[PDB]
C-alpha cells in the first residue's frame, strides 16, 4: 500500500514534488479547509465547560488526526498521485548536536528557523513570508509563517527515542477520566500531558511561531510532518498491543467513545483503527 | 420525493409534540450541539480570507449549504423518530397579523413565547425556555437561556411580507457577481435579504432577536431551523418557476462557491443538492 517515508529518506525529487503539492493545494483555496477544521475542534468541548475537545486532551486525540491526515494525503493525491505523507522523526534530531541544523529545514523543504529581527518571521524556503500566506485565528490573512526553535524555556529540546520507547510501554490506550489529567494512558503521554509537556506537546512548543497554539499551528506544513509521526507512534504501539484496543467504547463524553462521530466530520474512531485497511502503511513496517 | 414537510400551521398536535421532543433528544445526546459548531464554523471560513464572503453567507452557497445543513439535521431527527420531519416556518403569513407574537408556531406546546422583558428577554415559556434547555457561545461555553425579543429593532421591526417573497422570485438570475451581498438582479443576494434590505432572511432574523439575531449564535434557537426550511422552501419554489435557470457560479466564483465546490465544513457540493426532491423531500405545496 502506500507508502509513508521518513524525511530524511526522501529523495530530492520527492521532496520538491511534496512541496510542490503542498502548494498547489495552497493557492487552489483547499489548504485552509484544514487550519479550519483543526481550529474549529479545538473549540468544540466534549461536553460543553469541559476541558476536552473534539480534537485535543481526551481519547479522540489520536484517530481525529489520523483522519485529518488521511483527508489530508487523499487531497494530495487528487493532485499528484505519487506523492505520499512524508514523517518527521524528531527523536532522531534530538540526537543532532545542533536540531535546528536538521536538512528538514532545508531551503529545499520546510525553510528554517525565524528571523529575531522580523519578529520571528521565516524568509527562508517555500514557505517564507510572501510566498505564503497565513491565517490567523479569525481566518483572515496574517502576515506570515513564524518559528523560534527551541527558545521556550519550557520547551528547549524535542522528545528523545527514550521518550518514545517509554510511551511504548505504557499498556492502556487511554484511562477515565479521558482528559488530560489521565494516567497509565498511551494516549495521554504520546498526546504530552503526562508530565511535560512531553513528546507530541513538547515538539509544537519547540517549533514556536503559530505551531505554538492549537488555534494556528497547521498554518505550518511541519504540522502534517509532525503528525505522521504521532501517528506512526501510534501505529508501532497497535502492532506491538495487539490484543489492546481504543478507549473508552462507551460511556465516556460523546465524541469520544470508539463508535461516537469525531466533530467536524462523521468519522468515527473505529472507522480509523486499522491504518492499513486506510491503504497505508509507515516504510518501517517495512 | 417522498418524505414531507409541512406547514408549521398544518402539523397536529402529536406532530408538534413528537418533533420538539426529537430536538430536546438530539439536544441531550450532543447532536444538537455539532450543528450550532458547524454553522459558527463556516461563518468564519472566508472566501476568500479577508474577503466578505464565506462558506455559508453573504454569496451563492447561502441556499445550498443551509439546504445541506437542514437535510444532515433531519436525517438526524428520523434516526430518533423516523415519522418526524423539518416543517417550515411561513412567516410572511404571520406577518399580517395585528401582533405576530400570537402565531400558533410561539405555543407553549411548540417554540414557546417572546422573551420576558422584565428579565433580560428571556424565554420563560415553551420546552426551550430557561433552564430547560442551556445555550452556548461562539466560543464553545455554555452562556445561559435563550433570548428573544420581537421586533426591538427599528431596521426590522416587521416579518418579511407576501409581496417580498413575490418580489423576489419574479428575479430571474439566481445569483450575480460579484457573487457577494452587493450582487444586483440576484434572487440569492435578494432572498438572503441585502437588497434594500434588511429583508427577508436577514430581517426575520433580525426580528426575531436574542441569539438569531446574530450569525454565531442563531441555531441556539430551534426556530433556526423552522425559518430556514421556509428558506428553503421558497428556494425550491423559485426553481420550479424559473425551470430554466440555474446555480451561479458554475465557475471563477471563489473556490467554496462554485457549482461543484466542497462547501466548508463538508465536502458536499451544491451540485449535491440543486434538486430537493432527489434528495427525498418535497414541501407539501408541491403535491
Ligand atoms: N535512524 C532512522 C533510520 C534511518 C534510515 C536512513 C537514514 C537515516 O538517517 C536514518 C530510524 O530510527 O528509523
Ligand atoms: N497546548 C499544548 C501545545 C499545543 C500547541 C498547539 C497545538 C497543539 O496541538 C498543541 C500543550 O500544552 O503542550
Ligand atoms: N390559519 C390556519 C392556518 C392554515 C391552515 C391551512 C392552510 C394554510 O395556508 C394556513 C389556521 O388557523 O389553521
Ligand atoms: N447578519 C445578518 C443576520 C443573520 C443572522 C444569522 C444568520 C444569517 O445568515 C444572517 C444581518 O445583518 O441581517
Ligand atoms: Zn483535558
Ligand atoms: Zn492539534
Ligand atoms: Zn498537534
Ligand atoms: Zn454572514
Ligand atoms: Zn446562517
Ligand atoms: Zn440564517
Amino acid at each position: 500500500y502506500r507508502v509513508r517515508k521518513n524525511v530524511l529518506h526522501l529523495t530530492d525529487t520527492e521532496k520538491r514534488d511534496f512541496v510542490r503539492t503542498v502548494l498547489i493545494l495552497k493557492e487552489k483555496g483547499i489548504y485552509d479547509r484544514y487550519i479550519a477544521w483543526h481550529g474549529a475542534a479545538g473549540k468544540f468541548h466534549t461536553p460543553p465547560g469541559s476541558d476536552r475537545n473534539a480534537a485535543h486532551m481526551s481519547s479522540a486525540f489520536l484517530p481525529w488526526h489520523r483522519e485529518y491526515l488521511l483527508r489530508f494525503e487523499r487531497d494530495l493525491q487528487s493532485i499528484n498521485p505519487e506523492v505520499t505523507l512524508p514523517y518527521w522523526e524528531w527523536e532522531t534530531d534530538a540526537q543532532m548536536q545542533d536540531p535546528s541544523q536538521s536538512q528538514i529545514w532545508s531551503a529545499d523543504f520546510m525553510g528554517g528557523n525565524g528571523n529575531p529581527i522580523k519578529d520571528f518571521i521565516v524568509d527562508t524556503g517555500p514557505f517564507a513570508a510572501g510566498r505564503w500566506t497565513t491565517i490567523d485565528e479569525q481566518g483572515n490573512p496574517s502576515g506570515g509563517l513564524k518559528r523560534n526553535f527551541g527558545a521556550t524555556k519550557e520547551a528547549p529540546t524535542l522528545p528523545t527515542r527514550d521518550d518514545v520507547l517509554n510511551a511504548l510501554k505504557i499498556t492502556q490506550y487511554d484511562t477515565p477520566p479521558w482528559d488530560m489529567t489521565s494516567q497509565n494512558s498511551f494516549r495521554n503521554q504520546l498526546e504530552g500531558f503526562i508530565n511535560g509537556p512531553q513528546l507530541h506537546n513538547r515538539v509544537h512548543r519547540w517549533v514556536g511561531g503559530q505551531m505554538g497554539v492549537v488555534p494556528t499551528a497547521p498554518n505550518d506544513p511541519v504540522f502534517f510532518l509532525h503528525h505522521a509521526n504521532v501517528d506512526r507512534i501510534w501505529a508501532v504501539w497497535q502492532i506491538i498491543h495487539r490484543n489492546q484496543n481504543y478507549q473508552p467504547m462507551k460511556n465516556g463524553p460523546f465524541g469520544q467513545n470508539f463508535r461516537d462521530p469525531m466533530y467536524p466530520w462523521n468519522t468515527t474512531p473505529e472507522d480509523v483503527m486499522n491504518h492499513r485497511k486506510l491503504g497505508y502503511v509507515y516504510d518501517i513496517e517495512l
